[PDB]
């Protein structure tokens, strides 16, 4: 991989792997989610950012601040096969003193064709205390100069499926999945659950009929709360509907603590 | 990746991502046992076997037969680094009618130095059945020109760690993490749960206090009985000693084997 001529972007090849996909051969949508964190540490290191996730500055470091995801947005309108090369690309934008976004585009690197995209919201939290703080002139600064100073983004759209407020799923669930716990593969180097292990654990309550028959096409997640190493999570999924939509909803086993929300779209095979 | 100079061996490097390493930022033995699996998929299309797992022939899969492993064992000396590169090299051999081997080496890319080292025996299936049918000549024969003449083996001391039996673990288990269930993400493309998902239940059951005082050197795992989408796992894990464990890896209801195996780990 490595950074564009203009020094604002970021692009990587990656091979899909015989363990990275499913039933129809291609990637899953839990193998894109990982190549894009991937993708997104790349390009953090290649201008000098923490490689850990949080992509922190050394002023960040000293204040113990660190960014944490509020939303992630994925479209695929084509999942690579086994053996084939998808190139990535990826870049930032500052959205005031509310947060970051973090874009992405994937391509055929024979056809050149587009093939999925991503948007991502995060916002500036305090490690210990967990309170989420909006973004200082000190901080701003360093990164801008890593960003395009024009809009640039992988959803333009005038009412896209990225900016829609996500409703709370109400008992009782039409779908649901319960007793999921993540082993040690799920944790990251900080002993955190991996981002990418939520997306797997709303799709757990797709039916199977679904899964056969459909292709995932669009899905969007709000992560609200973390789980921890000894947590336990319920899955709940309701139809909201030629294509499928359902909304998603993830809650400590307990005591029903919301996780995290979603929504899916799904597309006749 | 790429077939040796001799076709005889395959050759394969890899960076090691982000999201795969853990707390010691270096690869986890589950990365490296998928990387291992890769390898071994890319050897199979290289030569004309099937892509799926099951590494079989046309003669193969007219007989409803494939490759199931029975015993997969590991030793790492050190774990590659997030960012390095690793080249691994795997080969085969017949081991007669009972089966066959894979073996493999790893290097690190940079000092040529091996890292670690890995042997896996493989026994015929018939898929439906589950009964072992062991090897046929006709079957044998079309495998033998892939694979050395001359015995070459990852393992070659004289009665070593790959090839020791191990025992049954008896209750009480001194540790154990219960209920456990894979998701979609642990099945391959077959709907089969992944080899390697036995080896992270395996560890699940191993303290917190080891795996931040030691690091794993050694695993050796028996495969007995697969798990199915919808069953449920009990890991237990007892101490037998450098710190030594025997694992028992058993369905959570009416407990039967699913998997045994043997850990050993090295203090930091
Ligand atoms: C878990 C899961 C992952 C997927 N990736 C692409 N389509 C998918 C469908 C499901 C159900
Ligand atoms: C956190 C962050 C990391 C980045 N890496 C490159 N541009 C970036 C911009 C931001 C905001
Ligand atoms: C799960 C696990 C995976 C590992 N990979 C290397 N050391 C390890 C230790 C544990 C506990
Ligand atoms: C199953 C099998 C697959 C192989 N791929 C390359 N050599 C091989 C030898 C065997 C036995």
């Amino acid at each position: 991989g490595s950074l564009t001529e203009d020094g604002l972007s970021y692009k990587e090849k990656f091979v899909v792997r015989s363990y990275e996909v499913g039933s129809n051969k291609t990637a899953t949508v839990e193998t894109i989610a990982n190549l894009l964190q991937e993708v997104g540490c790349n390009h953090a290191q290649s201008v000098g950012f923490s490689t850990d996730g949080f992509a922190t500055t050394t002023t960040m470091r000293k204040l113990h601040l660190i960014w944490v995801t509020a939303r992630m947005h994925i479209e695929i309108y084509k999942y690579p096969a086994w053996g084939d090369v998808v190139e990535i690309e990826t870049w930032c934008q500052s959205e005031g003193r509310i947060g970051t976004r973090r874009d992405w585009i994937l391509k055929d690197s024979v056809t050149g064709e587009v093939t999925g995209r991503a948007t991502s919201k995060w916002v500036m939290m305090n490690q210990d205390t967990r309170r989420l703080q909006k973004v200082s002139d000190d901080v701003r600064d360093e990164y801008l100069v890593f960003c395009p100073q024009e809009p640039r983004l992988a959803f333009p759209e005038e009412n896209n499926r990225s900016l829609k407020k996500i409703p709370k799923l109400e008992d009782p669930a039409q779908y649901s999945m319960i007793g999921l716990k993540p082993r040690r593969a799920d944790l990251d180097m900080n002993q955190h659950v991996n981002n990418v292990t939520y997306i797997g654990w709303v799709l757990e309550s797709i039916p199977q009929e679904i899964v056969d028959t459909h292709e995932l096409q669009v899905i969007t997640l709000d992560y609200r709360r973390e789980c921890q190493q000894d947590d336990v999570v319920d899955s709940l999924t309701t139809t909201t509907s030629n294509d499928s939509q359902f909304l998603h909803l993830l809650r400590l086993s307990g005591d029903g603590q919301e996780i995290n929300r979603g929504t899916t779209l799904w597309r006749k095979k």
